[PDB]
């Protein structure tokens, strides 16, 4: 279909709306800016590659480049890898960037470079400089960016970086920049607040820095001021899994109480980790537009019990108060001051880490009124009593998480959690109770929670033989996740009482299934009337008492991690018909099941609406394709990482409705004379990580590969001699979607193309 | 430096004690009998294999052949694999045996064989045709068995192997073999017990067949009989993972009460799975010598409350009640007859799956004064309440087994477990209450068990935050296993109070590590005086309140399964000297780890006397493999299944004291010009399943790999050109140990030599 074959190394794409000619040369392995670049390109992206410099002769014709994206190509060494450590720094000749007149965006993180690059076009709106060795702003250094609107300057001197001084910034280094909208000093041992700063600043980072004291005139022009962060000044060390220096005597981020009087258009204050002991109510005097309040990792434990600031905060959306815990007291109770009522437009609410013994109904009677509140987040606080009907006055919420506590009958704690790199909510009112103490249940303890949609009981301790009746009260709940957790099948009424259950997950429950002679009851699901998916993952099932699951609406069961080849033990026909009785079933993981072989009688025995099944990570020596057949509605079949050697001799003839097959990582070594003759549903297949050496036309008709949407041949051991002339010629000159063309799809031999792309080959030889 | 190559495919082990000249050839992908097997071979061993036939020109020269163990040749197609499947039945031709004067034993099992052989030798003592097709025995097809004195006829007839039709035996077909010890027609389909039976038979099995009643004259001769087996003859089916079909109308095998009266020398009698619901007094008259009795599976569990068979036993040693619950009845307590007193040489005592709420301590009063008992198994009872001090008056014990029950504050179900393929006991008095529902524990518990030396506490519901206070009485303890629990490190004290543990097993309790911001004090071992080893493997531990692990003692720690590589960040120095502090260290396994490189720092870090490290399944792409000078006591390094692709320049200069270097499964494609140069203290290389090509005398020189006791170079990707003349020379003419030499040390190319052996290699070309 083609006439010229696309050898560039990357991924061309054209979006003619936005008028944006794309080319993604990202992890390309590209020890230089590939030739033939499209002249029209406006986004470039080589991010992570091996170029060593940057010259007038790098986007000499590309004139129409309106963002460079030249990320981690000498990343530094802590940060970076060390297989392959970069040799020398980025090195960027003048005149690189002069002539790109419509240059807007311009990444040049990760390069180890000690200074701003001189010579940038005076279009440029964004210039990102992280992870560098920049560690000094002059004035003089920003004269050339007189129009720039977002500069980050970040992650230039910390642990993973470091850069062993101060921050140096000339007074007035950014003043003069009067469209400077976004700037961003984050992670870089700053040890005051840089001014004058620009009238026009809309989001300001100081965070992760040194520090110890806000005068208060450092933001007495930002009246256009949305986002402030200054986390991480002063830090709460305790438990911090970084390398973390608080200030001297215990003391926090000293704030004046009118230093964000100027702030009236103020949206977003973020005070993580500054080891505050209160929180005046002066402060927020002139902030009436307040929505977003982060007050964890500090000390205000005592501070949550009076709380006065909150009756200056209405407009209020989110409110964290995490991890402000005193670092050596187990309290006996949580106390909320009553000025939380006075929160009328708060959505979300996070109080983890705060630490106490016993949850009461009265203790949350401030939030009782708040009518927005949706997320009440009481997480990792090592509760050990709480009568869970308290939560029948909180049924407006969307989620309720308990989880991480001692109840029984990475984000708050990471360096940067906006570092830059190189569920069951939708079913309704969510109770989470994961990673619990809970070992026993009855009826009572779900007393008066009827409105739950979902309830999260993860990771607990229950060892019990449910019988129909721990659950009565839960008559709307449509999501049950029993994982990791003890269950005993002794009865089949298990979860029965559930009858608007449409998710049940008993995944990671093998304790019973692992000892010998103890009874299972698999035909609990005949009870579950409108049940649609379940899941018994890693549950490690070799025995069962029933010899069949029954259902009239399950059309989802994952049965992954289990012993199907132990219940299967060719001999025994008593399991065969397992899955037979589920009539609506359309999806059947049985992957990572240790099937070395598929006994007769599997696919005779299988649902008949089976559609999607996959036999994934089993270790397959053998497949009788011919049995395909009885699964006469199967569209999808996932054969990969498996140890399969040969593939049909006709895929037609073993299933007429077979859309998707993937054989991906197996050691099939040479594809039968006409595989894929006549498969006219046939529209995806996946022959990656394979041994195959030829491929010939016979095998691959045209009429079938056309409707195709995507085929995938790279990392095989591919043999480019001139017996490969039809398959080299269609790869290059066809309209298919096959990844990794350029990069994984290679010549393993003879001599001369071992290593070369069959993309670039010219077998002119081979025609003369 | 052999002058002649072994090219045969087998191992050839010499044994001039007995003249016994071994051949193994098991395993070794054959089609026909290999040539030039030594003429002096007495053990040979074709298991494993695809030779289709047997003739007199198979064993033609090999005249002084004791023993052909010819197994598993045509294995029948439910046992055996599904790739490679038996296309017809071995053909013995006639005058294949005769000639072997000498021979004593022959295997000639899974090999689908229809009739017995004939044309045997006189000389022969063995003879096994375990998993054919022989279900009819005729009393002329043993006539040339004269002389023979073990006979396994088994497998022959059952649901991995049927005959769809009942075991024919001939009357007296036996009764002639004048010296028979040992007959065993088990998993065979036999209706009756065949008679007449030679009376010099010592070991008798006829289990799992459906011989539904045996008469009173069945053994009146077999004077001499040692073991005799009648299990699964109308089986136990409740949870039988096989096809279980039981004698009608739920009868069991009618045995009359004087069937065993002339098997005065009996010592094991085997009525396991055999639907028994009482056991006469009367059919141990005549058996005062009864050593073992295993009446499991049977429904005996109102028999055991009265049980005057007992009174008829004081040799008995070993006793097995187990699996005789009734099948619906969840009984209050335990109860044991008291005519257990009379058990005076008991040593085992096994009933689990006996199904009871309760253990009390009078319960087992019939137990209180048999002083040779050392074990009691209570194990999978569903025992939900017992008083642990109870076990005070079984301080004799050396095994106390309580595992999978209900207690808080394959080998009973396996069709044949003798069937035939192709621990902190030593400690002293174990109490094992693994698989429990024990979620708290307090000292209490433990009260007058003061003398127990290992408790096994594994796969637990303990999620406490141990002080050294929840096992004061335990003082002699060496050992505890503390696996699959929820531990909670808050307080550096815990297991302080056990002073005397030697061993102790934390892993798998990775629940409170998994979250983010909870304490963990890993420096608990400090207090522990007497530890040797601990092992905290799969904690997935990835932060820590303490930087230094301090011991005295400790030897060997495994901290396989964790996150190092969170802890050892690059720029985070905190966690480098982790291990350090533990002096007396010599075994550390960080295997499993996510460690792609290791920082600097770790090397120096290291304790002072650590013989043996492994960094193993890391992933590591890197490795600077000069920092080993800093380990000076390293004997072993274990760097399997990593990424590695490079060896070091000079190994010598890396490390001095390096014995033992494993660096299989890894991209290493080549070794440097002088890799194990001048590096005589080596003594085991491994450099299987990596990726090297050729190898020259400069990298490997022969003073150096003289002195190795193994060297591994299987499954590589080695080039047999001109080039490689030095390699395949060496690897011929060496005595030196290469495991699999003559099966997976093989040529890839060029051309001609792909898939050839190095061994069965001839360069002369590369010599004209
Ligand atoms: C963040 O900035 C501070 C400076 O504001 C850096 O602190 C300084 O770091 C250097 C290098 O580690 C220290 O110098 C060394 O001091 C020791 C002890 O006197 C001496 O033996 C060495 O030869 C060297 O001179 C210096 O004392 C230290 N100053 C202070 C006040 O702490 C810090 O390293 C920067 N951190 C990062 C991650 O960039
Ligand atoms: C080795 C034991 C295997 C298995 C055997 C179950 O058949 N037992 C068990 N299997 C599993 N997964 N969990 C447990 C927990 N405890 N038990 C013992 C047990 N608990 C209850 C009964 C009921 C007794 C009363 N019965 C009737 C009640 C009235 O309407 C008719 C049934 C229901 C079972 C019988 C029983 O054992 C005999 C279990
Ligand atoms: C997010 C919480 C993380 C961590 C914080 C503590 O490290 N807490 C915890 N970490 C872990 N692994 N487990 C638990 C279980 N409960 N808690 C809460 C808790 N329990 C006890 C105390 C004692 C209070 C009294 N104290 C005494 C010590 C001696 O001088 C007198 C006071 C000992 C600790 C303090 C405390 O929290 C403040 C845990
Ligand atoms: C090509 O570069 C332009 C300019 O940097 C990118 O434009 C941004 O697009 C996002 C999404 O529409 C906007 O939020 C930004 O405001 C745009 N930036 C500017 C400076 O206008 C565009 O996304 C790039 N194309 C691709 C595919 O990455
Ligand atoms: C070689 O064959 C002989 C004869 O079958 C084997 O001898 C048996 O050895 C075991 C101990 O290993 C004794 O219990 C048997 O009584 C011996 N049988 C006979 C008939 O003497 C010998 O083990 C074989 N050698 C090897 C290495 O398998
Ligand atoms: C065990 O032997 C019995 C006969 O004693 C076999 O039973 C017959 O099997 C055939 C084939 O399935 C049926 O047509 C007959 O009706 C069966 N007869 C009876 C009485 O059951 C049985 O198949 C044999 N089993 C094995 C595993 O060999
Ligand atoms: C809550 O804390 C305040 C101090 O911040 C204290 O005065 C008050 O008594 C506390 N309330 C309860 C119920 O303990
Ligand atoms: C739990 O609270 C409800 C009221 O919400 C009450 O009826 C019930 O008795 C309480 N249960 C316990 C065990 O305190
Ligand atoms: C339950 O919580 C666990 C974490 O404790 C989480 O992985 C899981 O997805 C949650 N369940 C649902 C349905 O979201
Ligand atoms: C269900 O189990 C509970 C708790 O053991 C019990 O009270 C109730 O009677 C049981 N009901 C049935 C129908 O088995
Ligand atoms: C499950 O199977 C058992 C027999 O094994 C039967 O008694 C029980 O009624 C079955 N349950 C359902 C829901 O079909
Ligand atoms: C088919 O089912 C598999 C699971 O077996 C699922 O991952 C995949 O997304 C499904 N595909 C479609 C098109 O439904
Ligand atoms: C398979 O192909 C053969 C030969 O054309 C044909 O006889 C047979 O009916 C086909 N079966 C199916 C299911 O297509
Ligand atoms: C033990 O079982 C016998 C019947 O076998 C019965 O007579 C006796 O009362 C039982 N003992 C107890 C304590 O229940
Ligand atoms: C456990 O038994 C001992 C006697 O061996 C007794 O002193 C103790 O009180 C008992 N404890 C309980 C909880 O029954
Ligand atoms: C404890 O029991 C488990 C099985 O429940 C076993 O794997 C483990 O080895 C036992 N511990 C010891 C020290 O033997
Ligand atoms: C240890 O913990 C127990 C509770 O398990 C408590 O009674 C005791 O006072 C504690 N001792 C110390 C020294 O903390
Ligand atoms: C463990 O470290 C903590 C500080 O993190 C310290 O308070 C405690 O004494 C240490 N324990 C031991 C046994 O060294
Ligand atoms: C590992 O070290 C132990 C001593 O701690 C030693 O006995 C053992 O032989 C070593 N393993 C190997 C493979 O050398
Ligand atoms: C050992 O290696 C170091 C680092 O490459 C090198 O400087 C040194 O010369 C080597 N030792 C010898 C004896 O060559």
């Amino acid at each position: 279909a083609r006439w010229f074959p696309k050898t560039l190394p990357c991924d061309v794409t054209l979006d003619v709306s936005k008028n944006h000619v794309i080319v993604d040369c990202t992890d390309k392995h590209l020890t230089e800016i590939p030739g033939g670049i499209p002249t029209n390109t406006t986004n470039l992206t080589l991010t992570i590659n091996h170029i060593p410099d940057i010259s007038p002769a790098s986007f000499h014709r590309l004139v129409h480049l309106v963002e460079i994206d030249f990320r981690c190509n000498c990343v530094p060494i802590r940060l970076g890898s060390k297989s392959n450590m970069c040799p020398r720094r980025l090195q960027i000749k003048p005149r690189s960037f002069s002539g790109l007149t419509y240059l807007k965006s311009l990444y040049l993180d990760g390069n180890q470079l000690l200074e701003i690059p001189q010579g940038l076009p005076p279009s440029l709106q964004l210039l990102s400089l992280e992870a560098n060795n920049i560690f000094s702003i002059r004035k003089e250094q920003l004269t050339e960016l007189a129009n720039i609107e977002i500069l980050y300057l970040g992650q230039n001197c910390y642990y993973r970086n470091p850069c062993y001084v101060s921050y140096s910034i000339e007074k007035d280094a950014f003043l003069n920049l009067t469209k400077l909208k976004v700037l961003s000093l984050k992670d870089n041992n700053v040890t005051t607040v840089p001014t004058v700063l620009p009238s026009t600043l809309t989001e300001l980072y100081l965070y992760n820095n040194m520090i110890a004291e806000i005068q208060e005139d450092d933001f007495n022009n930002l009246n256009q001021l949305q986002i402030l962060d200054l986390s991480g000044n002063c830090p709460r060390c305790y438990n911090a899994p970084f390398p973390c220096t608080p200030c001297k005597n215990n003391s926090p981020l000293q704030i004046p109480v009118n230093a964000f009087d100027a702030l009236t258009e103020l949206k977003v204050l973020r005070l993580h980790s500054n080891s505050l002991q209160h929180v005046p109510p002066r402060w927020f005097k002139n902030i009436n537009n307040l929505q977003e309040l982060d007050l964890s990792q500090n000390f205000l434990a005592k501070e949550i019990g009076d709380a006065k600031f909150l009756h200056f905060l209405p407009n209020l959306i989110q409110l964290d108060l995490s991890f402000n815990f005193e670092l050596q007291v187990y309290r006996a109770s949580m106390n909320l001051s009553q000025a939380f009522s006075s929160l009328k437009s708060l959505k979300i609410l996070r109080i983890r880490g705060y630490v106490f013994k016993e949850l009461k109904s009265f203790q949350l009677s401030p939030l009782h009124n708040l009518q927005n509140l949706e997320v009440l987040d009481l997480g990792t606080n090592f509760i050990k009593i709480a009568n869970l009907s308290m939560f029948k006055q909180f049924k407006r919420l969307k989620v309720i998480d308990l989880s991480v506590n001692k109840i029984s009958p990475l984000y708050y704690f990471r360096y940067d959690k906006y570092a830059r790199s190189c569920s069951c909510y939708k079913y309704g009112q969510t109770l989470d109770l994961s990673k619990n103490s809970i070992f026993f249940i009855k009826s009572s303890d779900f007393q008066h929670l009827s409105f739950l949609k979902c309830l999260n009981l993860s990771g607990n301790l229950i060892s019990q033989t449910l019988n129909g009746s721990e659950f009565q009260p839960l008559a709307e709940l449509r999501y049950l996740d029993f994982s990791n957790n003890r269950l005993d099948l002794l009865h089949s009424t298990a979860f029965e009482e559930l009858r608007k259950l449409e998710v049940l997950d008993i995944s990671s429950n093998s304790h019973y299934f692992q000892s010998e002679g103890i009874t299972h009851m698999l035909n609990f699901t005949k009870n579950l009337k409108v049940l649609q998916k379940l899941m018994m993952n890693d549950n490690d099932i070799s025995s069962s008492t029933s010899r069949t699951m029954e259902s009239e609406s399950l059309r989802t069961l994952e049965f992954r991690g289990n012993h199907l080849d132990v219940l299967w033990r060719d001999g025994d026909n008593r399991y065969l018909q397992l899955f037979k009785n589920l009539l609506k079933l359309e999806e059947l993981d049985i992957s990572k099941n240790s099937l070395s072989f598929l006994p007769s009688g599997v696919f005779d025995g299988m649902p008949p609406n089976l559609k999607n099944l996959s036999l994934a990570k089993n270790g397959l020596k053998s497949f009788i394709w011919e049995k395909l057949r009885y699964l006469k509605n199967l569209e999808t079949l996932d054969l990969s990482h498996n140890q399969l050697t040969t593939v049909p001799e006709r895929l037609s003839n073993c299933s007429r409705s077979l859309k998707n097959l993937i054989l991906k990582n197996n050691q099939i070594r040479s594809l039968t004379k006409y595989f894929l003759q006549d498969a006219f549903q046939l529209r995806y297949l996946d022959l990656s990580s394979n041994k195959i050496q030829m491929i010939q036309k016979t095998s691959f008709p045209e009429n079938v590969l056309n409707n195709l949407k995507m085929l995938l041949l790279h990392h095989n051991r591919f043999l480019c001699t001139c017996d490969a002339v039809w398959f080299v010629w269609w790869v290059q000159h066809t309209e298919v979607t096959i990844p990794y063309l350029a990069t994984d799809v290679t010549c393993v031999g003879p001599g001369a193309h071992k290593g070369q792309s069959v993309i670039s080959l010219d077998l002119y030889t081979c025609e003369l």
